[PDB]
């Protein structure tokens, strides 16, 4: 019932993820996953799957166990970095496993409330959400779940491995369940990243991050554009409908040779208005604009002119 996407079809499968399911990598430590255990990290960290970088050859740049396990299957156990989500597909990259690569792949899930102490791989609470597939070597699979988004919300995931090999990144995508003013285009609230102009460093999803970050790999960045009137842009969707917006902060930390010259934001209702006018940006700087507007609207697009970096964007209200 898994259904797999060529890389050739990528596009697609981010159809599927973001725009129809608005769901993201709820294990990925920029949000703040972690590697809560594992059975064994002999050739190399578990703590691997979960990095944002792309993997590399040159060590390996991945999960890897020992020879000939007598169970029958390696596993690791990771929190997710938001509260709770819906779960509806993944990716399983092998890169650079070749032959070694994990032969097949399985995963469980659960919902715990206290953090009452770190969760063990037999607790009667996990229950599997992606069945047994085959990997194949040194490379990337993207797969979503045959009946779709997980009825039932997760906080945790444990990803089986038979039975025993290596992985270079585990991503899992979900509708996160948000747990008064708020963050309504923080990732843990719910929002998400849907469309942009153009990533050439960074990603878009990086606008919605906990924290400052720590260099300009984390934000959003666009290539040095050179046509008259270029924008650069990126649409979010909330993790709620507004009835207000008090404040939007744009944060350009860390981008310091190559902040937007202006920005703008914009509201809609998903027709686009105004919430943010052409305003001057600087390096490296939190820049905060007072709204206070009673406003309904589901998406935000921020535009940096002509292009340039920025770490994140803030939108509180609720």
């Amino acid at each position: 019932h898994m259904k797999f996407f060529s890389l050739a079809d990528e596009a697609e499968f981010k159809s599927i993820i973001i725009s129809k399911n608005k769901a993201v990598d709820v294990i990925g430590s920029k949000l703040g996953g972690q590697v809560v255990s594992f059975s064994d990290e002999w050739f190399a960290s578990a703590e691997n799957l979960i990095q944002p970088t792309a993997p590399i050859r040159d060590w390996y740049d991945g999960w890897e166990t020992r020879r000939h396990n007598e169970m029958e299957y390696d596993w690791v156990i990771i929190k997710m970095g938001v509260a709770a989500a819906h779960i509806i597909g993944g990716e399983i990259d092998t890169a650079f496993f070749n032959g070694n690569h994990a032969p097949f792949v399985s995963i469980e899930a659960l919902y715990d409330e206290g953090e009452e102490g770190n969760i063990v791989e037999d607790d009667s609470r996990w229950v599997e959400i992606v069945e047994k597939f085959e990997c194949g070597p040194s490379q990337r699979h993207l797969f979503v779940r045959g009946n779709g988004l997980t009825k039932e919300r997760f906080t945790h995931i444990k990803l089986k491995m038979y039975p025993d090999g290596g992985i270079a990144r585990f991503r899992l995508y979900g509708r996160v369940v948000p747990p008064h003013i708020i963050d309504l285009a923080y990732v843990c609230n719910g929002a998400v990243a849907l469309k942009y102009s153009d990533q050439h460093f960074g990603s878009v999803d990086n606008l919605l991050l906990p924290g400052r970050g720590h260099d300009m790999s984390d934000g959003w960045e666009t290539k040095r554009s050179r046509q008259p009137g270029h924008t650069d842009w990126a649409v979010i969707q909330l993790g709620r409908e507004s009835s207000f917006i008090e404040k939007i902060i744009v944060d350009t930390a860390h981008f310091r040779g190559n902040f937007p010259q202006f920005i703008t934001v914009e509201g809609c209702l998903k027709t686009w208005v105004e919430l943010v006018g052409k305003s001057k940006t600087g390096p490296d700087k939190e820049h905060v604009y007072e709204i206070r507007k009673s406003i309904r609207v589901s998406h935000v697009k921020l535009t940096i002119i002509p292009d340039g970096g920025v770490k994140r964007i803030r939108v509180w209200g609720y």
